[PDB]
């Protein structure tokens, strides 16, 4: 049994968070060997619901589950964070979410590890991660990564039901720059498994309209079908990705494959600005994520990179006119 | 892999099934090696959003997950069936006793026990969830006779993991230290969570619940009051039901089905009460201490009762007794 490490979710009160908690409290998320501190913060109207999430995590008598905190501080749930999971954000928009992470990023500046690990989840993800960054500035900036990991199990699900195989089968997928409709869901460099046998997913799907058309509209567009249908959150699969995604930052990517995070894209070889958050293919080892470099971009995957690029330029202007307040 | 099972989930756009639906097809209850093929019902005006359900299904990129299918057709939802998980049904609100849905609800479970009876596998195994669970269950039976009766089980095992952790937080070890909890009778305020059988590790020593905490009072009072009133807490606190622990419950019962309960240890299920010996009425579906293996369960026998265990008993077995006369009066018209 390792030494516990302490894992923070914000928005603790809400819908993502309920789908989220017991997986990491199961031990699926961090190892069947690693306790688990888990610290719950929401608003303080909240704190009422919170309270009843945490009676329902006592009940469901989980070894791995050391201890549970649920509050309303910053000081308290910021403190000695090994993985700070920023769920919460406002329901102007883009000034009041400047303010909630602004703040955060200043906790996580003096009340965490050095070396904590966040992921920011609330939308706007990449700017508000972005946000948290800038306010961070003792905490490596290579520590924060959004989630784009939803968009890119859409992708894979999208591809599985045109081909008739598992998602699982398909691999190198990549989901490039902002999570929002601007994304770009990418399969150049993607392969699935075809009746026994590795092929490109272009070359299986023998559709290039398609691929370049009506599966990046419904991959942009599937958060807004799930909550038409539901009328509540896309919460299960939401909370399915956040496990993947921080799985894959504890125990590393599959050997051949990689994966898309939103990371600070500075120095990046793919003609993508400095400075932004922005969705790369990565490879991670040893909790480290590295660029995928080397893969070629053709002239329609350089459009779309470019067009979610300026969406996140003009997101980051129009919040850091809010950021020093 | 195994050939896929196939699995129904009832209520399945609504809360509880929505935090059990991932565990399903994850591999978590039926194995890693186990593909499932998962059922989905819930009425007409629901299906707009179990295709939402659907979709985020998709969207998890479960490998096991061979197939899902939603429908409002009873004669979709129980072919075929291997495990039926009868989670749907009208819940309670703030201030309700959970008897006073039954007779919304046993209408439903006598319509799902037909449907049963004639499209599932005879091998099902039915887990009720649904309120007033074991009432419920026992009309569900009783409309399944061509099913064995001990393939039906209702769901007391969300009371057994609150006692458990109501124990840990007494004795300062962690609810998986606690085992033989037993939760007799109905899932309802006259459940008796008894702990004179159960056993706690303490500085790596295996101790009685009773002798480790020394405070007969509180184990005989405020801790069954705690667990009886526990449900209730939780829906004033979160205005819904207890669906993350409520779904974690249905797995561990589901799961101890499947592979079988742990050397050492038993756990509470509702289940048929014909031939016990702990002088429970038979033909009532009331919660016992079981050990089960290649999927069958087995009543634990030779515990000795205690008076003030005898009567509380016997208190819930004379509910129990009640509900399923309210029962059959209310489905004979």
């Amino acid at each position: 049994m390792s030494e516990p490490i302490r894992v923070l979710v914000t928005g603790a009160a809400g819908q993502i968070a309920y789908s989220l908690l017991y997986s990491i409290g199961n031990g699926s998320v961090f190892g069947k060997d690693q306790p688990i501190i888990l610290v719950l913060l929401d608003i303080t109207p909240m704190m009422g619901v919170l309270d009843g999430v945490l009676m329902e995590l006592q009940d469901c008598a989980l070894p791995l589950l050391k201890d549970v905190i649920a509050t309303d501080k910053e000081d308290v749930a910021f403190k000695d964070l090994d993985v700070a999971i920023l769920v919460g954000s406002m329901p102007d928009l883009l000034k009041a979410n400047v303010k909630i992470f602004k703040s955060q990023g200043a906790a996580l500046d003096k009340y965490a590890k050095k070396s904590v690990k966040v992921i920011v989840v609330g939308n706007p993800a990449n700017t508000n991660c972005l946000t948290a960054s800038k306010s961070a500035p003792s905490i490596p900036k290579e520590n924060f990564s959004c989630l784009t990991r939803l968009d890119h199990n859409r992708a894979k699900a999208q591809i599985a039901l045109k081909l008739g195989v598992t998602a699982n089968d398909v691999k190198n997928v990549i989901i490039w720059g902002n999570h929002s409709s601007t994304q770009y869901p990418d399969v150049n460099h993607a392969k699935v498994k075809l009746q026994g046998k590795e092929v490109g997913v272009y070359e299986a799907l023998k559709d290039d309209s398609w691929l370049k058309g009506e599966f990046v509209t419904t991959v942009q567009q599937r958060g807004a079908a799930v909550i038409k249908a539901r009328k509540l959150s896309s919460a299960m699969s939401a909370a399915k990705a956040i496990c993947d995604h921080v799985r894959d930052i504890w125990f590393g990517t599959p050997e051949g494959e990689f994966v898309s995070m939103g990371v600070i894209s500075d120095g990046n070889s793919y003609g993508v600005p400095d400075d932004l958050l922005y969705s790369f293919p990565v490879v991670i080892k040893n909790k480290t994520w590295k660029f995928v470099e080397g893969l070629p971009i053709n002239d329609f995957s350089r459009e779309k990179m470019d067009l979610t690029a300026k969406e996140l330029t003009e997101e980051k202007e129009s919040a850091f006119e809010f950021l020093s307040s």
